């Protein structure tokens, strides 16, 4: 199981503001993340909060409890990618604190659009195919906030899967720095 | 894995009067929250309470012993919808202290008329069939109280599902305010 | 997990030490015999102390609820029954067993009474035996009821031949339960 | 989970001498049993022990592993049915120390002959057969013992399920008293 | 689940006291814990004796003779009591307890018989399990015609088919030294 | 069953300075490497960290985020090989700290060029197709870089699968030195 | 359960330096060993540590990172077998320290040559046919190495399983001595 330190080392990384989101995103992972989050800003209201990020994406709703917690609480919440940081994985990395969003030399993000599904009757579709389309607007929006790009273009280039290296999400506005060593 | 600070971090922010509800709601983790609720009524009846909310629904009668709890209580419930609140999690969430209703920017929520089903005898159809259409009108009975809205407004918006931003929310009376920046 | 309190107790071992207890879910041995054990717990901490059983049930094993009922009339403190959620069949007869005039429910709470389930398979010999056993019980439960709500033996058969489901104005003029509480 | 008020809540009632057997009789669960009646003994073998039965029965070998650490140690056994006690559960019962063996007014008790199967040659079918009627003669002469009844009653009552209330356990002998509200 | 004796669960406990239980069906893991608690006990005093109780079905042969071989070559002696059944496996043991100082309980079932076992592939692949089990066949029965004093031709006989035996009978047999029934 | 020590094992030669990657490389067991890789620089940045690891491989995302941990942080992290080292198991074995890379005599290293696979639409497949083609370059310079050989070998020698002996892995370059006794 | 001693009862052996390896040989539970022996080897260098081993085999790799772990460590690792050790069980055993190997009288020893298999192409079959066989060989040349058997003879008679009984284990070379009483 996870080694100790009474301290996992994860509980004892937590003091130094460190934070880890690791895997598919789904309710009960990001609420842990939320509640470390609001826990750091009561510790320390003043000091960043670091958010380390290896995930391929999964829940809006439960990425977005991650995201509007990020932005809410008064410490600025740097992001660090390693390994990769696809989907909702890329859109909690885009928005990390500005000057402040990272990932190292072989990180992989991808972005692309949101993926959904429903069965029923025709108006029901019809009400849940306007929910998706709202939720892929909403989504681009913060894109092209955290990276200056215009939303027009966020969705074209999120239309189908889209691979970045390291330097490309810089050049995109995805992070800031692709750190090398420390 | 729950992180430690000798408290684990939900404990830790029981402390400070806030409660988490995540996942489907039902009879378990709906009585852990009213426990939680019991508990820092206990620990001080003056004191508000912050419910953080989470769910896509589930059992009303689980969601019911959470809402009758919120208003039993002396203490103030506010609640907070962070990702979602759908179905009986929208309840709980309009269930809270007047004007402390609150939701984040992409925050979703979602209503809509119960759900259930049954199988048997024709006499027996009979009686769960009322029944539901009886914990319908008291359903509705519930937002329309909540929210300010007249009931037949509420029986009319609920017959399919209905999802809000949190601007719509508020104008609908769901939630008070939309909380962005701390 | 179950969350933490200190001075360190869970919280629901923390609310055992204001006397309160939770039966929650499907009623089996197990989870029906921890309540018996924290019965038990309270009457040799304090025989004369009111005990609260909050009650959020569906109903279940007969046997099992009869070993809680039991324990509850056995014991000398009185034991308070509130339902939160629902009281359903099993559910439904604990609650009615709480000390008299001691028995809440919440506003929107939903109890439900029906008659006994059960199932057999086997010689027809067996058959009879196992069909007058669960016969038997029907009689013996209507009459539970029957002695914690006031009502004649023969309604309570009446009622309880389909599932009849009450709201907590219907629990109290039924006799099911004593108010309805709102706030404290 | 079972709460904590530091001893958990069963670890606390045994220190008060109580001991639950719940659910199916098993190797496992009926040898926490045995453990629980030798330490008990050790802590003190002239005061009672009162051993909580609600069980539906279940293996008559880890049954009697129970049985015989009943009658074997110092302490009187009481035993007590709440909810239910059948087949192996209601011979634990009336094994209990006598005229301390309870139960409360709607227990149900169920006594019936030795359930079993196997599968095999003919010859390996017929050791086995023996085995089981072997132990249908033991079990009966265990309960005709505790009861009072005469053998061929209980073999006449056992044949197939028969259930019992409790004053009607009194009255067989299964029981000593019903009781109804503590003293 | 194991309660808790104040910080100990019951059988830690009752390791103080020099008590091992051995439930259930033998395999590796479960052996390996009797073994450690033997070496422990060994080491904790060589001299006082350990007690072994076994309710067993049986089970795996080389997970039982890790505990057997232990039980032999430790210095202190390891008395065994079976209580509900030691049958297979659980049958050598407990007859492999120290001489004068193997028990069973009024009710307690053991059963011998001959090793099972099973395998498949290639005829020459065959041969060579098949004399093992054999080999194994030999050297159990030795073991047992050693600490039951009986001919090595009687056991592989009374072995051919399963065998139930009461305690008298696993007395008369050498199985066991004594019937216990009271403290 | 983890033995104790008021240390579990690993927790004590984690104060060693000690750390293992034990098989299949997947994001959580990779990010409780990262994890003790930043726990062990903090506590010195300039003691040497040693990895032990019996890996056949696993996840490339998951292993670059070990890998990019070893570079970034200030100490330099030995690497050891017992048992096997296979696919980004080699890597990381490879990655190591120069001259401080080992392996035991009895040890197996294998290489080969990256897996994948993927169903869709024909546009996504050639996306995804272009992407593992990316990566298999970008690992193939990582192995040249540490190992020493032209960028043409590696792509030539792990085609196939290529096992290599501790000696042969040492005229390879893929480790420094076979340990055999202390 | 593992019963307690405040240690559990594994643990409190280890500190009079005995290990148990039980059950089929696999990378975890052969890594806890490893740790184990390095563990003992820190707390003294010099004093002997004692490996029982009750285990019908396993993985390859995963035996060697324990067999290469008993030589590099400078302590003397005594082997005793109780039960039985087969196929990889069997080496780590004949691969204790010299003279000190045991067993008790009706432990089971069974020597074989590995097993392996593999689909695919031809051509990746014919490297993982020459890697197996070259496996065969290395595996072959340590029993030679601590038995005092030439290879021949151990590539014979490991062709088909052969079990061996402990005065056979001994006139082998595979133990020292059959022990029986302390």
């Amino acid at each position: 199981l996870v080694p100790m330190v009474a301290y996992d080392i994860y509980s004892r990384l937590l003091k130094e503001r460190i934070i880890f989101l690791v895997g598919q995103v789904e309710d009960y992972m990001a609420n842990l993340v939320v509640a470390q989050l609001l826990f750091l800003e009561a510790e320390n209201p003043e000091k960043d909060i670091h958010l380390y990020i290896n995930s391929p994406g999964g829940s809006v709703t439960a990425g977005m409890s991650i995201y509007d917690t990020m932005q809410f609480i008064k410490p600025n919440v740097s992001t660090t990618c390693i390994g990769q940081a696809c989907s909702m994985g890329a859109l909690l990395l885009a928005g990390g604190a500005a000057g402040k969003r990272y990932c190292l030399p072989h990180s992989r993000m991808m972005i692309h659009q949101p993926l959904g599904g429903f069965q029923g009757q025709a108006s029901d579709i019809e009400i849940h195919a306007k929910e998706i389309l709202f939720i892929k607007e909403r989504l681009n929006q913060i894109l092209a906030h955290h990276t200056g790009q215009p939303l027009d273009v966020i969705a074209r280039d999120t239309d189908r899967d889209r691979f970045m290296s390291g330097d490309e999400a810089v050049k995109y506005g995805l992070i800031d720095k692709v750190m090398t060593q420390r």
